[PDB]
């Protein structure tokens, strides 16, 4: 599940699909992201009015692709994949097959389930407690640490998984890659 969208990071950036061989619960990818540097990394605190997020999306380049977070800082996130789809004329969230929606119309304004996004009665900004977006460049590297870092969790631990994605650039081995 938390694979799922780290799949789809992989066929829009990578060209492939990754398999898992799992020969032996559910994740915060949060982590998987600590190596990754702060210019891959950007805090949107513009989720209090309609207008703003907008503009904060109207931004963003339409061939780059984005791991997501939306919740309050410091609290729990939800991850997902924010990409552009050339077909449906938007940005796109996708959390796994069954959860995805679209956010922008074709012309770049929220659509209706993009409006969700909004918390029009809550404070938002850098501030433990407040609300935000991360968004985390989905480079190959970063597509990499996610990837690397569930399948350790999964296989081994946390503390296991965080220690990997200190040393290691690559795919692991038993994560397959194929065009």
């Amino acid at each position: 599940c938390a694979e799922m969208m780290i799949k789809k990071a992989a066929q829009l950036i990578l060209g492939s699909d990754l398999d898992f061989e799992y020969t032996r619960i559910q994740v915060d990818l949060g982590p998987a992201f600590m190596f990754s540097p702060d210019e891959e990394k950007t805090l949107w605190v513009s989720g209090k009015n309609q207008e703003t997020l907008e503009k904060d999306l109207a931004t963003l380049n339409k061939s780059s692709v984005y791991f997501f977070r939306t919740g309050t800082q410091g609290g729990a996130g939800h991850w997902q994949v924010l990409y552009y789809e050339a077909a449906k004329s938007g940005w796109v969230s996708y959390s796994s097959q069954s959860n995805h929606f679209q956010v922008t119309d074709s012309n770049g304004k929220l659509t209706a389930s993009g409006k969700g996004l909004l918390v029009p009665h809550a404070n938002w900004g850098k501030e433990n407690g407040n609300y935000a977006f991360l968004l985390v460049n989905a480079s190959a590297e970063n597509i990499i640490h996610a990837a690397n870092f569930v399948y350790i969790l999964r296989t081994q631990n946390e503390v296991a998984a965080i220690e990997y994605c200190a040393l290691n650039h690559e795919f692991h081995p038993e994560i397959k890659r194929t065009a």
